[PDB]
């Protein structure tokens, strides 16, 4: 089920040119990874982009996009998911050659159908499950971010040692490599952002922290209960599981997990879960968003000022700026 | 309102003798960062405990409950909330002088009335926001786990100073001390950890793995999605707030976040919310607890046997095992 290093071939994507569309939360991660990793990356940007110099100063090739394009076997396509359908038609198809491959690290626009590639050029996917950032800083830290890999079309009949071996440029066989299929990646991915990382786990700490200051409790302890201390119990969580995690908390605080966490987290928020995931299936969420990409992210932008500017957010900014470390 | 390095003065608890009383969680965390903040600290424990070699072996001066707390000037107590009341009256009561200080991190018991101490000490908490294990991880990489304190009862008429030197001693002016009351921590402490933090994450956590597992993929996968990556996200916001993590998940992350987080986190959990509080407010949760423990942790241990043995746990353990640092 899952593969390591003795599972991938690093000899593979290091004797492949590749090309990063993009520089963004992703695209740094996978071009500075990668050239760690002892391959030929260039990084394709806009003309005059403010990430131009910052990608040459890490140490990159940058250049125009077409370029990068017509210089790669393997091009991965790291710029907004709404935005790929016309990058793509406007500086990728007309470069690829018979026997390149066509990356993605998310498989929304081809299992969408979006963008449909031509039939010589492999189609994989690289998706590490892990924001850009922290890709990038697990992978200069020794560890790595698992990756779900997946073979759209095989044209050159390797596309499969080409994924592993770029999952293995990006840290990904460190911690865990999974096939799947870019249907099965897009939905998983999909779910648990919304039901459960970004969604949920916002959601549950400002929900939390509300009830504490409309009970009368100063936002600077609510912050630090439901917001700081969090990522505390996470760390036990991710590095020990949660029987340490609940070892090492007070047998009052887990006594008192396993009395309200089905209470917050209730048949109500498990059939939301439900619809959540029907939605995705059913493709309904993916025409909601690209509908509101094509608004001008109207309701991305209004919710984004509302929670940028919530009491949290505020509280969090100042208290976050007097932290000192020795 | 939150206070830091220079409010506090370090010399007022290098001039005590300290005596923590447990070496669990936050007992390993308060004895090991008071000795290296220049403390004269030793630990009370039961002779033949299995603690008691891992204690001196970690450079602490190891004693009985009773001897730690006759040679202590600030006795902190630091064995489970139920079992307090007993070992305080066995081993801590009669060796308090006038002018000592009895120390607690968390007001469960001097809320609820379980312990009441005598007239002439002190009765101070440092209760820090974060559980043991990372109280002593933050303080050796130089930062710190921030702390509530406060006062019950100040009979030396420098309660304030000493406890607000303790919280320096155990990493908190790293991050920030509040000052509130034993009804304020005991509440809030809580609230956090049933709502929020340990209750409220560990069941959204299972819910998508099981909903996931559900509908047919594959633990590993649900594992890496719902559990693992959820360190990542936590990470961004604990450094850079919502609005950094939120610029780097993508927009269709972010797009995500803000149409399912209400449906997730629905009416229904914030009227739980306001429930849980409650009962903490009215005393009903500490009973709960209270009696559970006074029969046997029954409730407690066939949930934590149950938790321990979900397939999110053996999936996990069996991942975990495989990473290549
Ligand atoms: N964010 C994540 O952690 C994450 C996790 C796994 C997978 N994914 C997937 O990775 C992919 C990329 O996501 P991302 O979040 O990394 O993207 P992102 O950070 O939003 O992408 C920013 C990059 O796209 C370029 N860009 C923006 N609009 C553009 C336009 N109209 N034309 C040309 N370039 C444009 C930007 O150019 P400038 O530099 O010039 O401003 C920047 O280099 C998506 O498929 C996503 O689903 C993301
Ligand atoms: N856990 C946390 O992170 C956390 C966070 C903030 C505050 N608090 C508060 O800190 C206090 C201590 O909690 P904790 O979780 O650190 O405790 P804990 O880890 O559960 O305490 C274990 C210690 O108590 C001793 N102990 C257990 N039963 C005993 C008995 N019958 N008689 C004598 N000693 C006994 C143990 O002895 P041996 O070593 O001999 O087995 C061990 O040294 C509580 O007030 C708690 O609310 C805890
Ligand atoms: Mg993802
Ligand atoms: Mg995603
Ligand atoms: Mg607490
Ligand atoms: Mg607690």
């Amino acid at each position: 089920t899952i593969l390591y290093e003795q599972d991938v071939d690093p000899k593979v994507i290091q004797g492949l040119k590749v090309g990063i569309i993009g520089y963004g939360s992703q695209g740094h991660a996978h071009a500075l990874n990668l050239m760690d990793s002892g391959v030929d990356v260039r990084v394709g940007l806009r003309e005059g982009s403010s990430s131009w110099k910052t990608a040459e100063e890490a140490g990159l090739k940058v250049t125009d996009m077409d370029t990068a394009a017509e210089e790669a076997d393997v091009i991965m396509v790291l710029v907004p998911d709404e935005i790929q359908p016309k990058v793509y038609q406007e500086h990728i198809a007309a470069h690829l050659k018979a026997g390149n491959t066509l990356a993605f690290a998310h498989g929304f626009n081809i299992h969408y159908g979006y963008i449909v590639p031509p039939e010589d050029v492999n189609v994989i996917m690289c998706a590490p499950k892990g924001p850009g950032h922290i890709v990038r800083r697990q992978f200069t830290e020794g560890s790595g971010v698992p990756d779900l890999a997946c073979v759209q079309q095989d044209a050159t009949g390797n596309a499969w040692d080409i994924v592993l071996s770029y999952c293995w440029g990006v840290g990904g066989a460190r911690s865990g490599i999974i096939k799947a299929t870019f249907a099965e990646e897009t939905e998983e991915d999909l779910f648990g952002e919304q039901a459960v990382l970004c969604g949920g786990l916002v959601e549950l700490v400002k929900a939390g922290f509300e009830t504490l200051t409309e009970a009368g409790y100063p936002p600077e302890l609510a912050y630090f209960e439901c917001y700081h201390e969090m990522k505390m119990i996470v760390d036990l969580m991710y590095e020990s599981g949660i029987h340490f995690m609940n070892y090492s908390i007070s047998n009052t605080a887990e006594y008192g997990e396993y009395y309200a966490g089905p209470k917050v987290i209730n048949e109500q928020s498990r059939e939301a879960m439900k619809e959540i995931l029907k939605r995705i299936q059913d493709g309904s969420f993916a025409q909601e968003f690209v509908d509101d990409c094509n608004n001008g992210h109207k309701r991305l932008l209004e919710q984004r000022e509302a929670i940028n500017t919530h009491p949290i957010e505020t509280t969090g900014a100042q208290i976050r700026s007097m932290f000192s470390w020795i």
